């Protein structure tokens, strides 16, 4: 109505402490959204991770921030939509997306995992269904597979995180959009979106 | 006569992570290499970083993952099955939160504990548990919900030290493992505290 969407996750390592890592570019885009919209995002041990409320054009949008390991982030999603008993077509996770470069970002229903061990365990704890929405945050492909956990894990240089920064700041931009004028606007303003 | 042919030290890849408790048991690997002088190869085919050491004459092979640590099983099946190595031939060394920092054990088999690579190790190994383990103790937080982050951060320095030296006393019984057994290693292992 025209906005499909009930719990935002974002997904990140949760540690350590010191390190802004590219796998925790989701995580990014709902602290932001929530720093905006004064939510403190509070540990609740029952959801395995940092939840929040936002009322947005008035409809309730939840936050999750899973503080499980990366491969268990199903664990903390399936048990909170579980409990507010939401969907998992309502339900919208950003991540890192490999797919894309640095600065570049995505809404996208559904797909694969592509290689991202907390997409996949999402998919298997939600009753092994894909059709749950995606913000996909671009963060380069480093070439090979054997070093995408390294790449992942690492810190992105200064002159990307910038870019990551500012598409983190579009991506929130665009999930208000979303959340006041559906999902199809938001789409339409994000995917032509560039850093710098 | 002894029945480890692999010692493999889990771990998550990078800079940021290498500090981290969760990376204890490549500690334990690269410490034994660099006082063997072997620098550590980057073999994509095994997921990870390789080496042989030649210790009290025994051949050891080494592997520190590279992988994701939950796919850490990847690196050591594909290693094992090259070399031939069987599960019951093969340290995993790791980070065990059940124990203090201070303290190091061997055991055979037994669960993961939570511990997501040693839980993907006992799947690619064909479901077998039978691997040996050198658990290396690093506490345990106050709440079950804590402990992917309490793994994932970094030891503050008093504890680090004890840490270190459960490392180095480690390293120092996986050569007498090699030069008198494991019967002997472990007796010797099993009576260390740092304090």
């Amino acid at each position: 109505v025209s906005q499909p969407i009930k719990l935002l996750v974002g997904l990140a390592n949760p540690g350590p402490e010191y390190a802004k890592t590219r796998h925790n570019a989701g995580a990014w885009v709902v602290e932001e959204l929530a720093r905006i919209h004064n939510v403190t995002l509070k540990n609740e041990p029952k959801f395995f991770g940092l939840t929040g409320r936002l009322l947005i054009n008035s409809q309730e949008l939840r936050v999750l921030i899973p503080t499980t390991f990366m491969n268990l982030s199903g664990k903390a999603i399936a048990a909170l939509a579980n409990f507010y008993q939401i969907k998992p077509e309502e339900i919208m996770v950003a991540h890192n997306e490999l797919d894309l470069p640095p600065g570049v970002a995505k809404f996208k229903q559904g797909g694969g995992h592509g290689g991202h061990n907390g997409l996949k365990d999402t998919i298997s704890k939600l009753g092994n269904n894909k059709e749950f929405y995606r913000l996909r945050l671009g963060i380069g492909h480093p070439g090979h597979k054997d070093k995408v956990a390294g790449y992942v894990l690492g810190k992105a240089p200064a002159k990307e995180q910038e870019c990551l920064d500012a598409a983190v700041d579009e991506s929130v931009r665009c999930l208000e959009i979303l959340m006041k004028d559906g999902l199809t606007k938001a789409q339409n303003r994000l995917h032509t979106f560039k850093a710098e």
